[PDB]
């Protein structure tokens, strides 16, 4: 199947800083024809269950701010949370859904610092 | 004075991944003249001094290997250490060197997860 890592698996941040997610798909997920990359992003805040924040890589679910940026292709991605909030405490995956079984990778604890 | 601002403050990376550090300056530290971006990164190791591993923003000291990159200009800068070792826990600090007084940042604490 398609692995998908995260780094790093945790991180300590300030409000108002920037948090920055990586992650990689051991193959890749750009669709050739449509040029679309096959990736989405998922905020999981405590106590609660996951929420698509980004698909196709880098368009946002509608009322997901644009502090929360995605991007990279192929097998690089990264998501991007700038201006730090109190409310963006969650874990974060990311998941390749080009193909079955469309897998998560393990996450990346978000905490306030 | 210029203000740098590093994030994450700490995070937790497995081996074999890659960190991803962030530091902007509160005023451009690029010299328009030879465009030369006047940052450093310091690698501080557990209970040891500091050690300058990259300056001009993206120049390795010798023996630094290639997997810790610095890149960025400006404002922005990054300092990338790829395929995460034993040996690279320690704290990372950059500096602007481009007006007096030089300013360190406030570290950002890589351990091992």
């Amino acid at each position: 199947d398609i692995v998908m890592t995260q780094s790093p698996d945790s991180l300590a941040v300030s409000l108002g800083e920037r948090a920055t997610i990586n992650c990689k798909s051991s193959q890749s997920v750009l669709y050739s024809s449509n040029s679309k990359n096959y990736l989405a992003w998922y905020q999981q805040k405590p106590g609660q269950p996951p929420k698509l924040l980004i698909y196709w890589a880098s368009t946002r679910e509608s009322g997901v701010p644009d502090r929360f940026s995605g991007s990279g292709s192929g097998t690089d991605f990264t998501l991007t949370i700038s201006s730090l909030q109190a409310e963006d405490v969650a874990v974060y995956y990311c998941q390749q859904y080009y193909s079955t079984p469309y897998s998560f990778g393990q996450g990346t604890k978000l905490e306030i610092k």
